[PDB]
C-alpha cells in the first residue's frame, strides 16, 4: 500500500492539474489511472530527455512496458526533478501496478507499448504534414484517449458499447494535445534545443522559419498561422461533445469532461492572441475553479464549451484570413453540442 | 483588437494595482469592468482639474456619459502622466464600449452620469457633515458598488436577486473610499489647493484648523480624530461581510473580496496610528502577496477579515477615549462574520 | 431489426418520460405507438420550427402524412437537438411504419393528416376563445387520444366498441395538454419569438397583457388568472376516469393511466402558485416513482387521482376568488371516481 | 425646382396638421433641415409604433435606421397606415433631400435619430414603471428633438453657439410638449389594441390599482385627482421653458419656438382638473389656436400669454382639491420665472 502511496504523491508533484481531476475517480478506477499515467509519464520523461543518446532511448522505449512485471527495475540518470525520482524509484510504480486487475494491466502494458514505439518513431523525423501532426498526436495523446476508454469499459462503470469504435476517444486526446501544442509553442520553441510540433505543412504558407513569429516584425503572419492552428483543431470538437455525450457515470464523465472543457477555455483564449507568440496564456484561476465545479453532467457541460465556443468566434471579424474558415467550424461545434440541448 | 489592448494597457498604466484584481476577472465580464474604470477614471480626471473653469464642468460632467455613444469624442490637454493619453485617445475606449453587450452599456452609462451630477453637487459645496461625507462617498464610491453588482447580475455570474437591494453594495464601496480617505489625509492636505474630506461634524469636535493636525503638537487631538474617522469606518464591515457572504462566482468572489481584504489590513494599521499624519501608511508585501492569494473563498476572507479586526482592537487602550465605540464596532463585526462560519 | 432500434434510441432521447411509458406495452402495440409518437413529433417539430415561413408550412402539412410512404423522404434543416436527427434520418420511421399492421398504419396516417391541417388553421390565428383552446388541444392533444384508443380497438386487448364514441378520448388527451400548457406558462412566455396558448377570453379578464406575469408585482392577478386556468382543466377529470375506467387490459391501463396521474399531480402543484410565473413547477422524484409505481389498476388509480385532487382543493380558502368554482368542479371530479369506487 | 423637396414639404403637410404650419412659416435656409428631421423622426415613429409587427425586428431594426440615411436607395415596403405608410415607402425622396443638406444638418439629424432609435427599444421591450422611466421615455422620443432643434438653431448661425451648451432646459422644451399630449392623450391611448399607457406607476398607483378604472364614470374622484398629479409633474418644465425662450435671439426661431410651448400651456390649463379627459380630446378652440399664432412672435407677448393660461389654470381648482398646495406653488413658480423677464 505504501508503493500505491509514493504514486499519488509523485502524480502530485508532477502535474498539480490532472492530480487534482483525477481524485474525481473512485478509488479503483483511480488507483489504475494513477499508475497508468506515471507509467506514461516516466516514458515521456525518456523520449524527453535531450541529454541522453537517441540509440539508448530506441534501446530502452521499445521495451518499457516489459518493466512492468519486474518490480526491481528502475532507472538512474534520465530527466529533471521529479520526474527523474519517478524512474529511480519506479519500484513503487510497477508493484503498485502488479495489485492491479489483470483486464487494467493489460490495457496499460499496450498503451504504453504502442505509445512507446509512435514515440521511437518520431525521435528520427519530424513533424513535417498533418497526417504526421494527427499520428505523432495520435501516439501521445489519442492512444491515452483510447486506454482510458477501454479501462471505462473494463471497470464496468460504462458500456461495452464504448469502446466499439475508439475514434472519437482518439478525438479527445487530440483536442487535448493540440490545444496544448498551440499555447505551449514560444514556451517550446524556447527549448534547448528548439522543441517543434506545429506541422510544416500548416506553418510553411506564413514562414519559411518559424522562429520568425517570436519576432514582432512578423505578428501579422504569426497570428495568422496560430489561427490555421486553432481551426485544425476546432475540427475535434464535434466528436469530443458526441463522446461525452456517451458516457452513463457521473465519475468517468468528471473526470473525462473537465479536461476537455479546460481545452476549449483555454483555445478560444489563444485564438487570434499574437501575446501566444511571447507568453504563456492561461485561463484565471477563477474560470477553472468555475469549470472543475460545473463539468459534472453533461447539460452543465456542454453550456461552458457553447459559451466558450461562442466567446472564440467573438475574438474575430471578416478581416480575418480565417472568419470565413473558423466560422462554419464553430457552427459545426454549436449544432453538436444543441445537438444534445 | 487594438481597442480593447488599448484599454488593458492604460489600465495597468494608470492603476496598476486595481489592474491586478480585475485580472481575476474573465471574458467580457472583465472587459466591461475595464471600460466601466476607465470611463469613471477620464471622468474623475476632468472633475479634478482645478485649472478647468467650474462652469465648464457643470455643464460638461453632466454629459460626459453621452461621449460614450460618440467614438470621435477625445480631449487634448487635460491630465496628468498617463491619464493625458486617456482623454486624447478615448475613441478606442467608446470603440470597445459599443461592442460590450446593451446591458453592460447601460450599467456603466447610467452610473457615469449619475457619479458626474453627484461630482458636480460637490464641486458647488464643501463637506461639512457626517451625512455630505456619506454621500460624497456614495457619489465616488458607493456607485461604483452599485455598478459592479448590477454587472455581476447582468452577465449572469450571480443571482439576479443579488441586485435587489443595493444598500450593501453601497457600503462596500464606502468602506473602500474612506479607509483610503483617512489613509491619504497627509498627502491630500499638503498640496495647492488642499483637498478636504474629512466631514467638519467630526474634526470639529476636535479643532478649529484640520491643517493643524499637521503639527507634532496637537497629535493628541488629531490621532483622537483619526480614531473618530476610523469608528465612522468600522460602520461598513458587517454589510462587507454579509456582501461577500452572497457572492457564488469564485472569478466575482476574489475580485470582490481582495480590495476589502486590502481595506481592513490598512485600516487595523492607520487606526490609533500618528504616522498618519505626516506619511503614507501602507502594508507589507507579504501582507500584501498573502491577502491576494486567500481571498479566493469566503472561509479564508472571513478569517482574514477577523483577523486584522482583532488586531485593530489590541491596538487601543481602555485609556483611549474611543475604547468604548471601537469594542462595540469590532464585536459588531466579528459577530456578522461568525455568522457566516 | 434495426430501424426500430433507430425509433427507441430516438424516442428516448425525444422524451424520456414518455420512453418509459411507453415500454409498459406489449411489442406489438409498441412498436406502433412508438413509431406513432415519432411521427407526430416530427410533424410538431416543423409547426413549431420559427425558422422556417409560415407561408411555406401550410403547403407542406397536408402533404406529411403521404410522406409516410414516401421511404426516401427527409427534411435536413429543420429544428434544433435530437428532433433534427429525427427529421433528416425520418427514413427508419417511414420503413419501421410499414411493418405495421394495415389497421395501425391507418389510424397513424389518418390522425396525422388531421393533426397537420388542424395545426394549419392555428399557424394563421392566435388562441382568444376557450373554444380556440379546446380546438386547439384537440388537433394537437385530443386526436391523439383518439388515435391510441383506436390503436387499442385494432390490437384486441380492448372491447372493439371502445373506439365508438371518442368524446372521452378526446378529454384525455386535453386534460394532459391543458396542464401541460399551464405549468409551462413562464418557459413558453420567455421564448424568442414568444408562445402564448392561454386563452385571450380567460386573461383577459385579470390583467392587460399576457407577458405582464411575469412581474412579481401582479402574483395576485397573475395567480387568479392561474387558477381560472386550472378550473378550466379540471372540466376533463370527470371523463378522464370514465375512460380509465372502461379499460381492461393491464398494459393499456398502465400506459393510458400513468400519463393522467402525472398531470393532475401537477396541476395540484402549480395550482395557487406563483412559481409558475418564473419556474418549471414540477412533482418531486418521489412522487412520480409512486406515480409509476401504483398506476397499475383502476382502484389504486383513482386513490392517486383522489389524493391529488383533495390537495388541489386543500390550497384556497373561500377567501379566494375561483373557490366557488373550484370547490364544485373537484366535486365533480371526486364524484366521477367514486362511482367506480 | 428640387422636385424630391417638395415631397417632402407635401408628406409632412399631410402627416403632421400641427406642426407643418410652425414648420412651414420658418426661414427658408433652416427650414428644410427641420422638415426633413421631422420626417426622419416621424418615419422611426411608424415603425416603433406598428404593433403588427415583431418587437425582436425592430429591436434588430431601428439601431440601424440612421444608416438608411446615406442610402438613397432605402425604404421599407410594409409598415404603417394613412400618410404614414407612404412615407416609409417613398422614403428615398426624404434621403434625397437629405443629401444636399450642410454636412452639420446631416450630422445633427442622423445623431439624434440613433439616440432616439435606441430608447424607443428601450421602453419596446419593458415599462414606465417610475417617473424616472416617464422622464426618460420622453428625453427619447421628445427632449431629443428639443436637443436637435437647438443644434440646428446653432448649426444655422441664426443663434449664438452658446446655445447649446446646456442642453437640460432644451430637454425641457420636449419633456413639456411631450408631458401635455400624454396628459391629454390618456382616454385615446388606453382604447388602443393593445392599449397604450405612459402615465408612471409610481404616480397612478396611488389613485387606482388598475388604470382602466377611470375609464368609468365609478372612479371619477380618483382619476380626476390622478389627472391632477400629471399635471402637477408637467408644470415642473414650465420655468425652464421660460428660461429657454427668453435665450432665443432670431425672431423664426423664437416664434417656432414659443408657439408649440404656449399651445401646450394652453391645453395643459383645460385638461386639468377637467373630468373630460377620461372619456374625450380635450383641446382649444382653433380660434385661441389662431391667436397663439398670431401672437407668439416675441417675448412679452408670449410670456404674457403663457401667463394668463398658467393663471387660468390655477383658477379651476379649490382649496378642498388634494393637488391644491402642490399645484398653486408650481403656478407661483412659473408665474415668477415669466415676471422676472417682464
Ligand atoms: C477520454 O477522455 C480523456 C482524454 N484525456 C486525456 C488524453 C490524453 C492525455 C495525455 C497525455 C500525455 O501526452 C501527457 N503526459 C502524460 C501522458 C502523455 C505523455 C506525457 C491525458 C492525460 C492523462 C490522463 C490519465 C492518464 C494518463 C494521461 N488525458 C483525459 C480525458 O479527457
Ligand atoms: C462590490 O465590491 C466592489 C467595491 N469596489 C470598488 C468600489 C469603488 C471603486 C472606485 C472608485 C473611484 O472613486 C476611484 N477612481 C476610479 C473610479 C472612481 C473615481 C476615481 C472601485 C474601483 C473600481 C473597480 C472597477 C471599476 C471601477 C472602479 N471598486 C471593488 C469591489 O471590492
Ligand atoms: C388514451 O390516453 C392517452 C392520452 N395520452 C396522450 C395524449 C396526447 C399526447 C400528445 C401529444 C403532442 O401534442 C405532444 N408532442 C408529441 C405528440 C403531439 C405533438 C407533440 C400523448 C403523447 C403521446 C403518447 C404516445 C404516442 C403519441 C403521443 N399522449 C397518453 C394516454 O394517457
Ligand atoms: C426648441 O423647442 C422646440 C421643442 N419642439 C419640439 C419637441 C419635440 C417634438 C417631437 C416629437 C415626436 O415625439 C413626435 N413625432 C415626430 C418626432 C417625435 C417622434 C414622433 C417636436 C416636433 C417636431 C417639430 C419639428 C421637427 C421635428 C419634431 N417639437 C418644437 C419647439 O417648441
Amino acid at each position: 500500500d505504501e508503493d500505491l502511496r509514493f504514486c499519488y504523491d509523485i502524480l502530485q508533484a508532477v502535474s498539480r492539474s490532472f492530480a487534482v481531476v483525477i481524485m474525481e475517480l473512485d478509488e479503483e478506477m483511480r488507483d489504475a489511472v494513477c499508475i497508468f499515467y506515471l507509467v506514461l509519464r516516466a516514458l515521456d520523461t525518456v523520449e524527453d530527455d535531450m541529454s541522453i543518446p537517441v540509440e539508448f532511448k530506441l534501446r530502452e522505449l521499445p521495451k518499457f512496458h516489459e518493466h512492468l512485471h519486474d518490480t526491481t527495475w528502475c532507472m538512474s540518470g534520465v530527466g529533471v526533478g521529479r520526474e527523474r525520482e519517478l524512474l529511480e524509484r519506479y519500484t513503487h510504480v510497477t508493484r503498485a501496478y502488479s495489485r492491479l486487475g489483470k483486464a487494467y494491466q493489460d490495457v496499460i502494458s499496450g498503451i504504453c507499448e504502442r505509445m512507446a514505439n509512435g514515440m521511437c518513431d518520431f525521435l528520427t523525423r519530424k513533424v513535417e504534414t498533418k497526417a504526421d501532426y494527427d499520428l505523432y498526436c495520435h501516439y501521445v495523446a489519442g492512444l491515452v484517449g483510447h486506454g482510458l476508454t477501454l479501462l471505462y469499459v473494463s471497470s464496468g462503470l460504462e458500456d461495452v458499447r464504448l469502446a466499439d469504435d475508439l475514434t472519437n476517444a482518439n478525438h479527445m486526446g487530440l483536442f487535448l494535445q493540440k490545444t496544448n501544442i498551440i499555447r505551449d509553442f514560444y514556451e517550446d520553441i524556447c527549448e534547448v534545443p528548439p522543441r517543434v510540433f506545429w506541422p510544416r505543412e500548416i506553418w510553411e504558407k506564413y514562414t519559411d522559419d518559424l522562429h520568425a513569429f517570436k519576432d514582432e516584425l512578423h505578428e501579422a503572419k504569426a497570428v495568422e498561422c496560430l489561427n490555421a492552428m486553432v481551426a485544425d483543431a476546432l475540427v475535434h470538437v464535434p466528436h469530443v461533445v458526441e463522446y461525452l455525450a456517451s458516457l452513463r457515470d457521473p465519475s468517468v464523465f468528471a473526470f473525462s469532461a473537465i479536461p476537455q472543457v479546460m481545452a476549449m477555455a483555454t483555445l478560444s483564449l489563444v485564438f487570434n492572441n499574437k501575446d501566444v507568440f511571447h507568453t504563456k496564456v492561461k485561463t484565471t484561476r477563477g474560470a477553472t475553479a468555475r469549470i472543475f465545479h460545473y463539468s459534472t453532467e453533461l447539460q452543465a457541460t456542454l453550456q461552458m464549451l457553447k459559451t466558450y465556443t461562442l466567446r472564440l468566434a467573438a475574438r474575430m471579424n471578416a478581416q480575418d484570413a480565417c472568419y470565413d474558415r473558423i466560422e462554419h467550424l464553430v457552427n459545426d461545434a454549436i449544432r453538436a453540442m444543441e445537438s444534445h440541448q
